[PDB]
């Protein structure tokens, strides 16, 4: 009997040692806990969406929205959910990301229902289609009519795909700004800095590998026992009023690695933006099985003396079983907009 499931999983958690009042204490942490989701939208979203199931991502439900039922079959997630099954029928929303929005909105209430209790949603998706840029701003709406710390990590298109996808992709990601706590862009031309003759049929595979990356290590930083304490009440400081957000990945592998990690992470083509007075910032500082907190404690203090002295910086330490002598560590600044233009082929530095 799945129904009687719940309650007599609660009967070995209470059933040997503490007393009445850690009793209530530990039976409340069971409850308190901070529940994450993570939805992703269109294509690069479901594939996201996928590893991130099939890897096994840490402490955060997976969700999968699509137009196209086709694509949506494919993806793997703790849940699916196909919008628009009367507007298209799943059979795609184009690049028209009208149609994507008006799927979302007639599956609204099943949207609602997959992010339900959550404390925190995220919303990734990859723009300039018509799901993705379509959908995602209506799945941020739903978050935070729930109340949920809304925050999107989303990717904006090469320029190889065309004005069209582009131009949509801004007014997607201009929608998205709207119902966001704090807004995360991934530039995928830079993608092409960090393997200059990198082989165009493979761009979307390598964007699809950061976007996952970038997804995963924000959500763990919060989620993964680490070698220091990541509270949920900084995340919500810091993600509650970030604005736009971009990310800057790094690692290394010499005898150096947590100061080379941070370089590589600051001087990323993927923060095309002057950090130099950033409010905020989330660090999470990965590493193979010998990973010290001084290292991760280097890493932070590099990354601080960029930011405003005053500001707000959440980090953590997590240590990746497979993940060779090298150190990744994954870089979020916040509250960067005024530092950026929203421009109709990207975004610009000002």
């Amino acid at each position: 009997f799945l129904k009687n499931v719940l309650e007599e999983g609660s009967k070995l958690e209470e059933f040997l040692e503490l007393s009445p009042e850690d009793k209530e204490l530990l039976e409340y942490l069971q409850q308190t806990k901070a529940k994450i989701t993570v939805v992703g939208c269109g294509g690069a979203g479901n594939n996201t969406i996928t590893r991130l199931k099939m890897e096994g991502i840490e402490g955060a439900k997976t969700v999968a929205i699509n137009t196209d039922a086709q694509q949506l079959i494919r993806t793997k997630a703790d849940k699916k959910i196909l919008i628009g099954k009367k507007l298209t029928r799943g059979l795609g929303a184009g690049g028209n990301p009208k149609i994507g929005e008006e799927a979302a909105k007639e599956s609204a209430e099943e949207i609602k229902a997959a992010i339900q209790d959550s404390d925190m949603v995220f919303i990734t998706c990859g723009l300039g289609g018509g799901t993705g840029t379509g959908s995602a701003p209506v799945v941020a709406e739903i978050s935070k009519k729930i109340g949920a710390l809304t925050v999107a990590v989303v990717t904006l298109p090469f320029v190889m795909e065309g004005k069209v996808r582009m131009k949509n992709a801004m007014e997607g990601l201009e929608r998205l700004k709207q119902h966001t706590d704090t807004l995360v862009v991934i530039p995928n031309e830079k993608l092409f800095e960090i393997v200059p003759n990198m082989p165009l049929k493979l761009a979307f595979k390598v964007a699809d590998e950061v976007l996952i990356n970038a997804v995963k290590g924000l959500v763990e930083l919060i989620t993964k026992d680490g070698l220091i304490n990541v509270d949920f009440a900084d995340v919500k400081a810091v993600m509650n009023n970030g604005g736009l957000a971009m990310i800057g990945i790094g690692e290394s592998d010499s005898e150096k690695r947590a100061k080379e990690a941070v370089s590589m992470a600051l001087n990323s083509p993927l923060l095309d933006v002057d950090i130099d007075g950033a409010t905020g910032a989330l660090i999470h500082v990965m590493g193979p099985e010998d990973l010290t907190l001084e290292e991760a404690r280097e890493v932070v203090a590099t990354v601080s003396s960029r930011l405003d002295p005053n500001a707000t910086i959440i980090w953590g330490a997590t240590i990746d079983e497979n993940l060779e002598n090298t150190v990744r560590v994954l870089l979020v600044i916040t509250g960067v907009q005024s530092r950026i233009e929203f421009t109709d082929t990207g975004l610009k530095r000002k």
